[PDB]
């Protein structure tokens, strides 16, 4: 794998997003995985709807937290997931309103990271592009980011809360990291992402509950 590799270079990562009060970061983060394969895949980027995922994997509970690998299999068997323009995003769980007509990406399954492992993490990335994690962003001085590579103490690898994902990993001042797009708007970090600490004995828990969906 190279020793850093930043997919918003290659075209792979849409604008930040903003999810809102709704506890759609799960859909935030598996959209964006989904999306770096659609570029991959044919060369043209778009939003996908996170929209879509809150409203019709029934196997999460939508605004209220979900699961990044349930969404991978819904899309799966769903035949595709919808744009963000054909399926805006409101801010609130709803029937499921997918329309076939407005699909804009298919998923061929997925593959999870062996747990804690950051070197599979760096492996995936570097080999497949955007990966979706789960992270410990509790602290305020996680929420609080605006410059330098991330790492607190007390981050608790074993108390994950929300999901970002995974578009690069390098270095800074000596320190390795990872390169993290949030859902949290472009007022937020650093433009809305933040360089999170990496090999630094699986920092925030950034390794604990990877996936990347197959296309
Ligand atoms: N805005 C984001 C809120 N953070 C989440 O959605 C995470 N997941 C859950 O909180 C969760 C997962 C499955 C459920 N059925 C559920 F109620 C909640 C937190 C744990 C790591 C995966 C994501």
């Amino acid at each position: 794998a190279p020793d850093s590799v930043d997919y918003r270079k290659k075209g792979y990562v849409t604008p930040v997003k903003n999810q809102g009060q709704c506890g759609s970061c799960w859909a935030f983060s598996s959209v964006g995985a989904l999306e770096g394969q659609l570029k991959k895949k044919t060369g043209k980027l778009l939003n996908l709807s996170p929209q879509n995922l809150v409203d019709c994997v029934s196997e999460n509970d939508g605004c209220g937290g979900g699961y990044m690998t349930n969404a991978f299999q819904y899309v799966q068997k769903n035949r595709g997931i919808d744009s963000e323009d054909a399926y805006p995003y409101v801010g609130q769980e709803e029937s499921c309103m997918y329309n076939p007509t407005g699909k804009a990406a298919k998923c061929r399954g997925y593959r999870e990271i062996p747990e804690g492992n950051e070197k599979a993490l760096k492996r995936a990335v570097a080999r497949v592009g955007p990966v979706s994690v789960a992270i410990d962003a509790s602290l305020t001085s996680f929420q609080f980011y605006s410059k330098g590579v991330y790492y607190d103490e007390s981050c608790n690898s074993d108390n994950l809360n929300h999901a970002v994902l995974a578009v690069g990993y390098g270095i800074q001042k000596g320190n390795k990291h990872w390169i993290i797009k949030n859902s949290w708007g472009e007022n937020w970090g650093n433009k809305g992402y933040i360089l999170m600490a990496r090999n630094k004995n699986n920092a925030c828990g950034i390794a604990n509950l990877a996936s990347f969906p197959k296309m």
